[PDB]
């Protein structure tokens, strides 16, 4: 049904986001999102998606997110497509009221298109 | 926990409605089924350069009336762009799906594609 | 979406779905409530699979497949790759069947990079 449908596309995109445009949000310098490294601390430290916090998934509660503003979307984003870590940490963030989108693809479809830091 | 029998039954087979894959598609137009409708979203010059066998030209920002109007909505339109790292496919999938048209996107785009024909 | 619309489907996507990682865990802890099964051809399964992995191809799943199965367990399918639709495609079948079935997002392309199955 073609209703049915144009709502199933629409909400799958309200949830995820793709490497173009994540990567067009960064290059304008956008205020409105806060982009989230779920995966673990050192594995961050050794190279990650340019303006992105650290914040590994098993540890996302208010302790870690009382510095986040609400009024940003968080994008999270774990390693690759055989990686759960974005959509996990995406539950635990829309759980805490906060507005949150997955990375599909994560690190790996990242690196194939744009450079790390 | 995963999810309920009849709950999971449900997900699976509309995601199998809304979706495709490569070898699905394969199949119909190797034997040349004309109850479907492949359409690349990508822009005009990577279609020139190549695309997937008997599929049309309508770059994603472009999809209207005056592009789709030729269309018949009495066949399936298959939307597919570069990969999984594209939106392509989804975006023009609702713009077909709001023109009345019995939409599907191909996962994978032509990457996949890509990977199977050869 | 609003947090708890959101929350919602993050969570029900990951009670149809598991990733390598997961699964691999389960595996090695030596679990007794899943069923790992391929969906891929007999031949397929025979010169290499998941560890502890049962086999029943896709278009062969039916009561008389799995009548010695636990419907205490839950089922986890898995095909080729990204590119296959099987698992799913199965975990309709078994949804219908009355079983508690979970696809495994990537299949045996996504395993072999992780692990060494036998």
């Amino acid at each position: 049904n073609p209703n049915e449908a144009y709502r199933h596309y629409m909400k799958k995109l309200s949830y995820e986001t793709d490497i173009a445009d994540l990567s067009i949000d960064i290059k304008k310098g956008y205020e409105g999102i806060i982009v989230v490294d779920v995966r673990d601390a050192e594995a961050y430290k050794e190279c990650h998606i340019p303006t992105a916090i650290s914040i590994p998934g098993n540890k996302i509660n208010e302790d870690t997110t009382k510095r986040l503003s609400k009024e940003k979307v968080i994008i999270t984003y774990c390693w690759g497509p055989a990686c759960n870590g974005a959509t996990k940490a995406a539950a635990k963030f829309a759980q805490l009221g906060f507005r949150v989108k997955e990375l599909i693809g994560g690190i790996e479809y990242w690196r194939k298109e744009n450079g790390l830091e």
